[PDB]
């Protein structure tokens, strides 16, 4: 049996005396070799499906992911050493995951419970800038655009480009100020939308351990909000994250561990990246004591989470995790196109269909324009994400796979020419925080195309 | 109909003017006569089963238990009088029991909901010294050994052998100090294990009404913890308990009423003691306004809760209570053997199998070495209790009865020679609060034997 | 030096092994002998003064009181043993008393700070039934009559004659219910008077340790209220009080220790009883860890606190305690006459003059009709107590002594024929909680007599 | 006038673009040159006095300290640049300092208000290990030894040598665990001593910014506790401190800025080091937004705060700060000798006399054995610190200077041979947390010598 249930403290201990290894040995050899080995040994073949319907193949994928984590371990970037788990330690973690939890408070609180593949229940809609840069002068209005949408259940924080007119440079007092201020302003925005108790997910503006740790404060982040800790790529972590985890645990905070496996990255192709994805979903409840895990497979070239390959990775990973474990999870949205464009809405829709049908409990979006363009995220994208989730819930998986193939085909040949879209200030009337007629028309056009494909709103 | 829903105040009123009766008339005549009468009148025969599969027999057991309570009433030790209920008052209590509740707070909170016989859902694991005496200098470390186990959901408090180097003598200021300190230290231990919000069950160190009433305090016991009130043997109570109940109710505290029927005691044998057990489960929601009831059938000679007879009593009582009522319940663990011994683990395992399959919502253990030897309780026993519960959940009852017969046979001939075991300090590295390799090996050996019997972990 | 600062735990320890002694040996020998000895050794002679102006005599009184406590110790009624203090332990207590504190919360909170003899500052007016029996159906209205008076700062709780129509018998669940309910109802009354945050003093209805300990609860007593612990007569205590003290300390509650020395009692006459009074003021901060001490010298025959002798005892004790220590204190009011009578108002006035001029920080009244007649206490008596305190503040002590001699002479010959007065229901319009014109006229008459004596309102 | 009131954010801004300078240029040239220049320009000469009685000389010292800060600025170790203030910015800070504040909560809270030189009021006694290393297994008992002393008002935290048996290595998860655990355990200790609401000062175990920032937590440090930020030597700071300050401000925490100028250090001698001391008291309310400032002049060779030179530095700095500003301050205790030795008590006594008479509002001690020997700190040293403060309060300054000269002469020739003393476990009965008779005898001996010098307890 195991000595003790594994935690961040054991990780630190092992990271100091583990097997020495260069990062190149890890990225260019250990990880790709094992993923390649497991794919062939288990004969993994997704056969073009977005959501699996072959339980035998799913079970092999689960075993592959488990074995990947067990045999490789986790690389610590600060110590350049590898942390290894034992089989019994991994099972202790999987066998004792958080079953459910509540986000938010008061009338605005919501229950997060497990969803199965093709579940009739709708997933939780976590809407917001999704970590995208937002100008200080419109920080509240932008977030209000999500709180004002009944489709949205919780908020995923945007990043403050400045606080008191200064950049929140990591390890500067401005980073601490931004960490506390970010959620204080967002909850104020939610209150103005008549939903003071909405839960949030962050902290996003802070990047250092000290910055993230300062986020819990009166009026700001509290235990009923999702606290983010980020895993690196692939099966890798830094010590800052380990200390942040200790802090979240010590405050009884709901913990959201996230990992964004890269298709075409160190692991390799579709099946290989999915093996890694399953492994990181498991690592979330082991290393990070996560309450839930946020996925986000991204295309090495396009940098989007809704390409045919990344949707397949997410669909298989979640369906498998949902089938063999009780791990609560979600997926994050990175469309190529910007706001107020049909492509952006269709891209997010394809992912919402995939995430909903595959069994995700939480949908966290939408970081339009790949989340790197200031102010290019609005509540309209989250509204579509939510409506599509409602439409997808309960639909037969065979039908979903057909719809996805047709939908993805509508935009997968335009990644290089994805429309830049508009900023919040351009497609919304900032003063009243309402979308322009132009955006409403674009929304209708996209919705119509989805209906023609078979979706019933 | 009834005049008003029955409560502790009505009990006091009736206890002052009820039928006068000596305790011997109650213990040596009224109770044994009625149990004997009801067993024969309803033709109760468990036929060697640990968990019943005959609903007709179960219904007769329920009727017998109901009639036992209705015809006998409850003996008040302080007034030497009998309190009688009416049929309508008993039904009002049974028809309005607490459906579910939450224990603990923050990320560490857990939901307690009803479980049926053979339920696929796992019961709540309440781990701790289980009222056993613990040395002051290791009070926190010992409890930490349970909080560090992911298998454990809530903590059941141990007893402080001293506070500030003095015995917590009943009705002395030290008892009050211990009552408040006990949970304050335990929650501090839980915080050190990264689970600040774990719920607890107590107060254990205090024995008087004034001591128990002082336990609710800042940093200590709160409404999200289970508050203990103890019934006496059999169908008996003291006025101190009645005042404690009034206090718990007045603070909106979750109330845990407990009763430990004695096999071979005043009621008689197996079926007779089970009739009493059903009667006390019902009395819990009537006299104590209980949120849930904790059982604990004990062998008059061995003083253990896992003998063949006591397991049968618990299994039948719970299966029956689960079938005909919505009363939430749990069972407490008293193995003969001490920590770091295979017998202790096997004894607790047999009870975990019985409790899980019979429908218990909460498992409260483990008071190793019969809970009377200082420091002889560790988190390892709770880990086994939890793993076995997971393995038992969902298993066919016919298979469970077969496994139990084989398992109990492995130790039921060694009660008189049960190994004393070791103290926490002997089988754990106190500084890091981790089990020794010796204990881990013992654990593996016991687990292996359970697997050979058919359990799948 | 001392081993450790003395507390209730040390008291318990010593009470179990102290010198064995019968209560008669204590009451009829040890106490009277020492008081007699110290009076003569220090040549104490108050020469008819109510408030001392001779600092030399005051210093001797302080030394006498200190020596009384040091040489006699405290008799424990439950163990029939004597607890002895060392000189260094007593000084450690006196040298570290609470300097000030806040009662109540929000806008209604008040600061309690030290007052000197003849201080210009007005003492805190704690008004209420002062432990007198109040009918359940008018419990809130009666207390509202005090909260509605701007003269009143905090409330001193009355006793519920019944709760849910039943007597709060000690050690019954009704006592617990009354302990919590008492303050919950009183604070509700204060809220109806537009002062939700008024602090209170109790618990009064409960008599047992378990009853008093149950009083701290949501909506009821909290740390910003004065928590009562009662010393016995004379230099005596029971173990119940010791456990209650441990509870108050463990909850960070403001503690009010009280003692009511009896003139003509076991100690003897005026100077003798004052020596005991000084000794019990000191014992309050030693044995009870008191935040403040409530006095209440009472006449062995008349049972009142405003006789010439009892006023002199209180005046000298407080002036002396104020001069040589920083101990915060108050005095309680027990007039012979009942409500709506001129005598009652004049009796309370004489005590308010004495308490204010002698340096009391808190005035706790008024228990009209000696506090033993149901519903015979109203806010009008507290209004007079407050107005008189304002008028007395800052007045030259020589003038105060003259006024007191004249005032006490107006009623000291009518103790045996003191008017019974009226109940709240008779001298107030219960529906609007306002005094009758009859009472207002009586009040005016009494006020006029006080003005003729020299008081300026 | 100034652009805006100066804060940590402005500091960061200026530290990035300030004048480049090596640390040697700062320590070996800029600082010593300016201190030397100002000493001569203002003709500072303390003439052997511990506490000044020459207001003209004090005013020149204040001007010197102000000019030192204005002309030199503050060196930032991370950017190797100098931050400069304007005269108007410094005055804005001095003219708007915190007037008073409350530490702790409930009955145990205490008010911190300004004290003048020779003030009759006693300073606040902050007792504890004073940052000294304490073994994990006695962490609570050791702190309880201070809470049990009525002389102690608040607690100054010790350092955990281990948490869960592991060293709290900076930037490891163990540091975060220790930061939260430290105060949680200490407040638990205070609760066991019957003072749950005692305020504390920390966090001490954590050294990194992330570690210190994690200290605010439920059950741990809160806004009513003093939050420590440390200045470097001399007129120097690191960016970690700047971020910690932003965090404390963002949580509305009471901030305690500390600086320990070194006699014989970079500034030079007595007057030179005092000029720096005044400058850092001022910098506290400017750079750190301090609520109060903790001083601690230390001897470059002896490493103690109670040498003749360091006592003079503290006395003059505080008397001057008290005379010309409303800045609240305290001093920290580092005796050469260890616990249970007469020298340790006499050393701490000399500092308590100096601090009390010079006007300090808070006394923070005692870090016996120079605070570097595990477990060598006990509540007995804090008791002496408190008793001596009481004895010193109100004494004529001329008399104090005479007493100090005689007292310091009793040990200043034995620094090299200062007795090592004993650990808590050796001079206390750990189980009951009470001093041994041996320690009590040592205490009496030291007290007797102080009385012979003129102190009246």
């Amino acid at each position: 049996t195991f000595r003790k249930s594994f935690d961040c403290y054991d990780f630190y201990d092992r990271a100091k005396v583990g097997e020495k290894c260069t990062q190149d040995d890890w990225d260019l050899m250990k990880i790709p070799m094992k993923a390649m080995e497991l794919k062939q040994k288990y004969g993994l073949d997704f056969k073009g499906e977005f959501i699996p319907t072959d339980k035998d193949m799913m079970e092999k994928l689960f075993k592959a992911g488990f074995e990947m984590l067990l045999e490789c371990g986790i690389y610590c970037t600060d110590t350049h050493r590898i942390v290894k788990y034992t089989e019994d330690e991994i099972w202790d973690a999987i066998n004792n995951v958080q079953k459910e939890f509540v986000l938010g408070t008061g009338r605005d609180a919501v229950n997060v419970r497990k969803r199965s593949v093709g579940d009739k229940a709708k997933p939780i809609v976590q809407g917001g800038p999704t970590g995208s840069p937002i100008s200080e002068d419109v920080f509240m209005p932008v977030h209000m655009s999500y709180a004002l949408e009944k489709e949205v259940d919780t908020i995923v924080n945007g990043v403050m480009t400045s606080v008191r007119g200064k950049s929140p440079i990591p390890k500067s007092p401005y980073e601490v100020l931004a960490a506390k201020t970010e959620t204080r302003l967002i909850k104020n925005a939610c209150a103005m939308a008549g939903r003071p108790g909405m839960g949030v997910x962050g902290p996003e503006t802070s990047l250092s351990a000290q910055g993230n740790i300062s986020a819990d404060c009166t009026g700001g982040m509290t235990c009923t909000d999702s606290h983010e800790v980020s895993q690196l790529n692939e099966l890798k972590i830094d010590l800052d994250a380990i200390s942040v985890i200790a802090h979240y645990k010590g405050n009884s905070d709901i913990i959201m561990d996230e990992q964004m496996p890269i298709f075409g990255g160190y692991a390799g192709g579709i099946e290989e990246t999915t093996i890694v994805d399953v492994a990181t979903h498991i690592n979330a409840v082991l290393m990070s004591s996560a309450s839930w895990h946020l996925d986000g497979p991204v295309h090495i070239r396009w940098g989007s989470t809704n390409t045919r390959e990344t949707l397949m990775i997410a669909g298989w990973a979640c369906a498998t995790i949902s089938e063999f474990t009780d791990i609560l999870s979600g997926n994050q949205y990175y469309p190529c196109a910007g706001p107020c464009t049909e492509m952006c809405l269709l891209e997010a829709s394809a992912q919402s269909i995939t995430d909903t049908a595959s069994g995700r409990e939480i949908l966290s979006g939408v970081a339009s324009a790949k989340g790197v363009v200031t102010d290019k995220t609005t509540g309209m994208e989250a509204r579509m994400m939510g409506e599509v989730a409602r439409a997808t819930a309960g639909v037969e998986i065979s039908e979903v796979n057909v719809i996805l193939d047709k939908l993805v085909s509508l935009y997968e040949k335009n990644y290089a020419s994805a429309p830049a879209g508009k900023t919040f200030q351009e497609c919304y009337d900032v003063k009243t925080v309402t979308p322009t007629e132009e955006y409403m028309q674009v929304y209708d056009g996209a919705r119509k195309k989805l209906e023609d494909l078979g979706l019933v709103f």
